Parts: C-alpha cells; structure tokens; sequence
C-alpha cells in the first residue's frame, strides 16, 4: 500500500511554519504540498503541508537512496501554474541534487556569497 500525492503551489497570503526548518512560508515563497493518507484519526483523512524550495530537496539528500520522490520538472499537479523563470529556479535544484550526468561528479560542495544592492 504505497501511495503519494504531491502539488506544486506560490505563497498567496498569510505565513505558515514550513517544516523541516525554523522559517515560515510567506508572500513569495514557492511551497509543494503531499496529501498522505494518516491512519490514525476517521475525520482527518490525508493532510498536505507546504515546504521550501531547500527543506523539500534536502529532505530527499538525507532519505534513503532506494525510494525515490518528484522525478524531472513535470510530475506534480501545480507545476503547470507557476511560471517559466520559476520553473528554471526549480529545475536547478534537481540538477544540483541529482547531478552526474556527463564528466562532473561533485560529492558534497557549499559556497557562501554575500552581495548587496
Ligand atoms: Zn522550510
């Protein structure tokens, strides 16, 4: 019994806690929502919660390697909406945690810039 829903969707209104991280979601914050199935309560069926663009695709860094979640930039329900210089934003962080596709395998690598305008 293995099943997972996944949705792509833009702050609105109002700032909501993301999990995985001390922050909160608000205006401008590109957030993906998972409705599971919690066998527990009758009323609350599944319940979905907003993450960050970081927190989500750090998530899967740590997860285990055998299961794999949010395959390429087109298999979620919300993709579609956001828009194409956000989709870039978004397909940059599947290519920097995938990675190794030709002649660059890189294994742990952080940079910290600081720039001010
Ligand atoms: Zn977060």
């Amino acid at each position: 019994m293995a099943e997972q829903r996944f949705c792509v969707d833009y702050a609105k209104r109002g700032t909501a806690g993301c999990k995985k991280c001390k922050e909160k979601i608000v205006k401008g914050v590109c957030r993906i929502g998972k409705v599971v199935p919690n066998p527990f309560s009758e009323s609350g069926g599944d319940m979905k919660e907003w993450y960050h663009i970081k927190c989500m695709f750090e998530k899967l860094e740590r997860a285990r390697a055998t299961t794999k979640k949010i395959e390429d930039l087109t298999e979620l329900e919300g993709w579609e909406e956001l828009e194409d210089n956000e989709k870039e934003q978004i397909t940059q962080h599947i290519a920097d945690l995938s990675s190794k596709a030709a002649g660059t395998p890189k294994k742990k690598a952080v940079v910290q810039a600081k720039l001010t305008t």
